[PDB]
Order: C-alpha cells, then structure tokens, then sequence
C-alpha cells in the first residue's frame, strides 16, 4: 500500500541509503511509520541478531519489505472495522483506540520474554510475534497511521508510554503494560498518575509527540547490542547518522532522551564537525527547561554518567545533585521503581567508587582533589537533601539503613576541616528536607557521629535494648 514515491529509493543496499530513505520520509507530509520501523527491523535483524552471510550490509529489496508492509497493513485493516467506529470532528474515539491496542495485543505470543533485545520494532511483530511494552504503544500508533486516524500520537515518559488523541489532542489512553506483574489500566487515562505526583507520569510534563518525533523514537529505539560484550558498528553508525538527520531538521528539539542518547553515542565515536558530548547534554537540559517545565530525571544523569565515566567527581557530584533537586517536588509512588534503583546504585555504588578512588589518589598527592573541595561535599549533601525531600510526602517511604552505611562512609571521606568550610543557611547551602536539616550539626564534627547520623537519616526512634 506503498505510494509509488516510497518505493523509487529501494533497495537499500547501504547505511547511507537508509538514511536517504528516512530523510525522504521526513520530507514528507506524514512519514510513514510502518515502513520506516519495518525496514531498521529488518537491518538489526540482520545485523544484530542473525550475521550469517553478512558481507556489508544486508540489502533490503523492495519485494521483501512492501511484503512485510503488506502483512502489517492487512492485519490491521482486516481486524479493525472504522464503520462501527464513527469519527466525530475528523478525530478518533476512546472506544477505536481501545480497539486497535487489543488487536495489538491479542497479536503477541501468549508467553515470552517480554525484556529480550530486538523486540521493539514492527519487523519483531510480523516475524516473531513479540513486542517489548513500548515497542506494543509505537504499533498502536503506527497502526492508527495505517487507518488514517492522524490525531493519535504517542506519549512518551521516562520510563513508561501510551497514547494522546482525540478534540485538540487532549485525550489520553492506556495501551500497554507497565513494568512487571502490575495490572495493566489499558483504555483508561493518565490522570490518576498525573494527580499523584509520580515520576512515572512527570507531573503531566511527559513529551506529545508529533510524527516526526514518534520516528525520532524509533530512532533511538535501534538497539545495537550483538551480544553482552559487543555491539554492531554498523547499527551504531546508522543510529548515530539518524539523530543527527533529525538534529539538524529540528525534531530533536523537545527530545532530551534522543540528545543524551545521541551524545553518547558521540562520546564512543565522535563525529568531525559536530558539537562535543558536553554540548549536547547540556542541550538536554536546555530542552527540559524550555518545554518540560525542568521535571525530566534523565537530562541530568546522562550528564553525570558522562562525568562519571571520565573521572570529573566535582561535576559528576554536581548533576547527580541536579538530579535530586528534580526528584524532590515528586512523590514516590507504586511503579517508579526504576528511579528509586537508578538513585540508590548512585547513592550506594557509584559514588562510594568514585570516592573511593579518590581518596587513594589524594594519598598519592593529588591536588585540586573533590575531597578537599567543600563545593563537592556541598553538591553531595544536596544529593541527599533531595532524595530526602522527595520521601516527605511520599505514600511509601525511601530511605532505610541500608541507605545510612553509605552516607557515614561517603561524609568520612571528607577531612572535617572541608566539611566545615560548607555553609548550610536556612560554597553555602540551604536544606529543603526535615531530615538533612536535623542532619546539620552531625556535619562538622572530626570523627563523624554513625549512630546519630543513622538515626536521623532513618528516623528510627531507638537504640539497642540491651
Ligand atoms: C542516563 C540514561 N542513560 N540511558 C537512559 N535511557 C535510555 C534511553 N531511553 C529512552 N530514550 C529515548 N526515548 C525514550 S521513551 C522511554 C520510555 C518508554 F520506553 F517509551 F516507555 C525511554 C526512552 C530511556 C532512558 S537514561
């Protein structure tokens, strides 16, 4: 059901004419979804998941793929009957999207492992019959397209997506499942996890895409890894040359997860010519700021996995910082899991590595060290003020014990003459939280109080009977 323009470009016999084949679609009044998902699944099938026979790059021939648009197109058109579903206003209904994201689901293989790589695309769904959760939302939306429903776009979060449609594009809807063993709420809005204040809606300030960022999604959708230890070169360089394509057309714009993702890949390869990693987190940022009101978590974690991986601990301290002052206008809640695993490997690993190495390099003589830097031990207190901040209010709590071993090894690794050299107000600092308030006597003190720190960082009321 390919326009006769489609085809002209066919076969892709090269990294560089896919990305011809997108530049045309996104030169177009609508690209279309379906061929475009069906043609990155077809080469990251064939060069991710099945090498053999590979000499450069697996050719995509017309005959093949319009086959593969042809069976997608047919199973929706035959299982989804627009003329019991009237629209009303040229917009669509709750009861067609329902529709479409049952015809979705009722597709898939009734048991498999629904975290496996190369999942994710329409070239999963017609061959293997197996969809990854955001990989189930994309189909609903590139089988909307396929019926000519041009109000329904998907909806993106951190860790979750769905659908927007319907009069001004106002509607929301469930369309598939949400991490594991939770009760899926396919059909109904967003609005109850908007009200609570959960990360995994951000506040309401999750992104509405457009067409265009929907093929950014798939974009960053490409999944290079090969194997645990090995990725495909040519997938990473098709990814990369495709966020730049849609970089510089403008529909990275409102995109901050596509400019972190594009940056990192910048970092493993770096293109001649083009912004620094640096500057394309901080586009992020940017981005989150100008159109998401600042409550997105990721803009600053790829920032600080960035310094991280390069040993800045004064700038990885920074937006680690960053992070929690997002994190604490939220309320922790039932499926924001994720983010409560990301904070607490940051908290209880990541850091205590770094700090770790650095006080063997301060033995060593290091100068200019974190450790001697009371503005590091600054951005590490504001950590925990935010984490501690985003528990006030919560419906299940945050911190636990667990949490506290960590915090005592972390402020010991500062000599108290750094830490007092920090000015907590009510390099100076102000708490947000009760708990690092109540904290900020313990703070100075040469030998570090552990049991009263773990009881304030706990609220635990007691000590040993015995
Ligand atoms: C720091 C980080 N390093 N990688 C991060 N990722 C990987 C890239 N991710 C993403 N990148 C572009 N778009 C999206 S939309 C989305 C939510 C989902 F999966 F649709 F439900 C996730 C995500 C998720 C966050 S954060």
């Amino acid at each position: 059901g390919l326009k006769a323009a489609q085809k002209t470009l066919f076969p892709l016999r090269s990294i560089d004419d896919v990305v011809r084949l997108f530049a045309a679609e996104l030169g177009r009044e609508e690209p279309d979804l379906v061929l475009l998902s069906l043609v990155l699944g077809f080469v990251e099938h064939f060069l991710a998941v099945n090498r053999v026979g590979l000499t450069y790059f697996p050719v995509a021939d017309l005959s093949i793929i319009a086959a593969l648009y042809a069976r997608f197109t047919a199973q929706i058109r035959g299982a989804v009957d627009l003329s019991l579903y009237p629209r009303e206003g040229g917009v669509s209904s709750r009861e067609l999207v329902k529709k479409v994201s049952d015809v979705i689901w009722n597709s898939l293989s009734r048991s498999y492992f629904k975290d496996r790589a190369h999942i994710q695309s329409l070239f999963s769904f017609i061959t293997g019959t197996k969809l990854d959760s955001s990989g189930v939302a994309f189909a609903v939306v590139g089988a909307c397209q396929a019926l000519g429903l041009r109000d329904v776009h998907l909806a993106l979060s951190e860790d979750h997506a769905w659908v927007v449609f319907g009069p001004n594009g106002e509607q929301t809807a469930e369309v598939t499942w949400h991490g594991k063993g939770n009760e899926d709420r396919r059909g109904q809005t967003v609005n109850a996890g908007v009200a609570e204040r959960s990360w995994l809606y951000l506040k309401g300030s999750y992104m509405r895409c457009d067409r265009k960022m929907e093929v950014a999604f798939m974009v960053c959708a490409i999944n290079p890894s090969i194997d645990l230890h090995t990725d495909s070169l040519e997938l990473l360089q098709l990814q990369q040359k495709l966020l730049w394509l849609l970089y510089d057309l403008g529909h990275l714009e409102r995109y901050p997860m596509a400019l972190g993702n594009l940056a990192d890949l910048e970092e493993l390869e770096p293109t001649p010519g083009r912004p620094d990693p640096l500057t394309l987190y901080h586009k992020g940022i940017a981005s989150a700021k100008t159109y998401y009101r600042d409550e997105h978590i990721y803009p600053y974690m790829y920032l600080a996995g960035y310094h991280c991986r390069n040993r800045n601990v004064r700038e990885a301290l920074q937006a680690w910082a960053d992070t929690a002052t997002v994190i604490q206008d939220y309320n922790y809640c039932r499926e924001d899991e994720e983010i409560y695993k990301e904070f607490f490997e940051v908290a209880n690993d990541v850091i205590p590595n770094l700090l770790k190495e650095a006080a063997s390099l301060l033995e060593a003589g290091s100068q200019g060290s974190a450790l001697q830097d009371p503005e590091c031990f600054a951005h590490l207190l504001r950590f925990y003020d935010g984490i501690c901040k985003w528990e006030e209010g919560s419906p299940t709590p945050v911190l636990h014990v667990g949490w506290a071993t960590f915090l005592v090894q972390s402020l010991g690794r500062f000599e108290g003459q750094v830490r007092q050299k920090v000015r907590i107000v009510s390099p100076v600092l102000t708490f947000q939280s009760e708990k690092m308030k109540g904290m900020k006597e313990l703070l100075v003190a040469t030998k570090i109080n552990s049991s009263a720190i773990k009881l304030q960082l706990t609220a635990q009321s007691q000590v040993q009977m015995k």
